[PDB]
């Protein structure tokens, strides 16, 4: 998928974990969570004029959903052990990660 | 000074600039976070087992201080033009890069 619909992925499954009632439907919008942020790692900002891969701050841009699948990872961790209430504050603890790449590149 | 006072210095300064009445107290305050910032910008995280200069992850400590210095100026720009609600809230705008670096090192 290109940038924008993988975005609106992170952003709608975010959205579902927040008002989700049990711990199938929390795993289940992490899961389509982790899939659109790798897809999205694939892609280069917009704004960013330098595209080149080894560039620092193509690095950068990469690194940083790294960092989101970790965090992912950590919610989902919280989710097959059944502690929803911990999950969804773990996948709210996620958005400083969105703000702060959005920040930097757009 | 050592990490702890400048991370405290930031600390308490976001602080003072969400209580403030005016320019002059958020324009100091954000001086102050400025000065902490490069300097906590030449220490190492401690839990980062590998602290070589050239290596990825310290090139990430100091470019996260470098992202965190440019917010800090744009909320000198708003403080300096009068602008002390915007200056404020420009200021809250700079949790989730503190939260992110700590999120990733600590
Ligand atoms: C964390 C969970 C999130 C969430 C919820 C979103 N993102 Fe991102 N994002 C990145 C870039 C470069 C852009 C600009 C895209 C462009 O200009 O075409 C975006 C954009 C968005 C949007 C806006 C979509 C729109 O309608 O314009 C939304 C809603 C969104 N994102 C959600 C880059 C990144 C990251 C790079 C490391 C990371 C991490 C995130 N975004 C994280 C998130
Ligand atoms: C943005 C404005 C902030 C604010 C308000 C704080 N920081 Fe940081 N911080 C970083 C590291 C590696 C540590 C660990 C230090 C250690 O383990 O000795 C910290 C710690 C803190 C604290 C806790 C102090 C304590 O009593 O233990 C506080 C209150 C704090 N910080 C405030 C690293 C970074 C960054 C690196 C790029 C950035 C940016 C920030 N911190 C940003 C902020
Ligand atoms: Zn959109
Ligand atoms: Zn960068
Ligand atoms: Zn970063
Ligand atoms: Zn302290
Ligand atoms: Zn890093």
């Amino acid at each position: 998928a290109d940038l924008e619909d993988n975005m609106e992925t992170l952003n709608d499954n975010l959205k579902v974990i927040e008002k989700a009632d049990n711990a199938a439907q929390v795993k289940d919008a992490l899961t389509k969570m982790r899939a659109a942020a790798l897809d999205a790692q694939k892609a280069t900002p917009p704004k960013l004029e330098d595209k080149s891969p080894d560039s620092p701050e193509m690095w950068h841009f990469r690194h940083g959903f790294d960092i989101l699948v970790g965090q992912i990872d950590d919610a989902l961790k919280l989710a097959n052990e059944g502690k929803v209430k911990e999950a969804q504050a773990a996948a709210e603890q996620l958005k400083c990660t969105c703000n702060h790449c959005h920040q930097h590149y757009r």
